[PDB]
């Protein structure tokens, strides 16, 4: 199964500066959102979601089609909570309605993570809209309440290895559970994008729980928490190497994740010998804007 890279007809890099434009503009705007971490950290999960369907062994799921604007996705259970993402970015759609629906969900990740004081994420048009049937069935994405030994596993379907999956789990520096969308009770929360998670996994006291909704989860004094998925980083020997390595590199954590971000952003499609090379968006801070 094959997906081939079709550029929107005419459009190039100032194009989707301008849509990279309008995503950080309104996330500036829409500040109050959930408890005041505002957007960016949903619209990355939103990302990851829609990407993290994919199975190498037969090209099914992935970004490419955007298949999340269909109800059978969309009302995923993996998925509670991304609506708010979605509803987000409607009215960017609505400016913008020669964006596919894939270019923009991925696009609003590598803008959430950039705006976030993140690394530059190289980002790549031309997904194109496939039809319903394409959608891929729920039960794609990852559980938490696992070992590493179920990470590591889950994560070959996507064709990452152990340190692709140990900066991809980064993420977990932004933004918070919700025990009505997960069954995980939040903790400390932030919307700036550092290498915390890998300090706070070594540093902060971690005592395993129960939460209101009978998971159990790893919470510290100090008042962060990690998944059971989180703390597998720490248990398994090959999982803590790389998180000493990222807790104590931020630079490196940096590269690593926009490396490995980007691969998952573009697992499943062709990109054509002529396509244009990657985008590198400014962030609004650099458009003195
Ligand atoms: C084993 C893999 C993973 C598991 C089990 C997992 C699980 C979860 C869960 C349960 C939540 C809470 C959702 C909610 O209650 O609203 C969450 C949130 C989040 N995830 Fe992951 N995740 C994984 C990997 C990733 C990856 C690879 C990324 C991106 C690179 C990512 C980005 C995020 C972000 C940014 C949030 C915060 C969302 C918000 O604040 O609304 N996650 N994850
Ligand atoms: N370990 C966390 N604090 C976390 C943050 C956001 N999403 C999931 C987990």
């Amino acid at each position: 199964l094959v997906h081939v890279a079709s550029v929107e007809k005419g459009r190039s890099y100032e194009d989707f500066q301008k849509v990279y434009n309008a995503i950080a503009l309104k996330l500036r705007e829409d500040d109050e959102y959930d408890n005041y971490i505002g957007y960016g950290p949903v619209l990355v999960r939103l990302a990851w979601h829609i990407s993290g369907t994919w199975d190498k062994h037969d090209n099914t799921g992935g970004s490419y089609g955007g298949t999340y604007r269909f109800k059978k996705e969309f009302n995923d259970p993996s998925n509670a909570g991304l609506q708010n993402g979605f509803k987000f970015l409607e009215p960017i759609h609505k400016e913008f309605p020669w964006i596919s629906s894939g270019d923009l969900f991925s696009l609003g990740g590598v803008t959430a993570v950039q705006e976030m004081q993140g690394p530059k994420i190289p980002w790549r048009c031309g997904r194109v809209d496939t039809p319903e049937d394409t959608t891929p069935d729920n039960g794609r994405l990852p559980d938490a309440d696992k070992d590493a030994g179920y990470v590591r596993t889950f994560f070959q379907r996507l064709n990452m290895n152990d340190r692709e999956v140990v900066a991809l789990m980064g993420a977990h520096a932004l933004g918070k559970t919700h025990l009505k969308n997960s069954g995980y009770e939040g903790g400390g929360a932030n919307n700036v994008f550092t290498n915390e998670f890998y300090l706070n996994l070594l540093n902060e006291d971690w005592k395993l729980e129960k939460n209101d909704a009978n998971n159990e989860q790893w919470d510290s004094k100090s008042g962060y928490m990690m998944l059971p998925t989180d703390y597998s980083l720490i248990q398994d020997p090959k999982y803590l190497s790389i998180v000493k390595e990222y807790a104590n590199d931020q630079d490196k954590f940096f590269k690593d994740f926009s490396k490995a971000f980007e691969k998952l952003l573009e697992n499943g499609i062709t990109f054509p010998k002529d396509a244009p090379s990657p985008f590198i968006f400014k962030t609004l801070e650099e458009q003195g804007l």
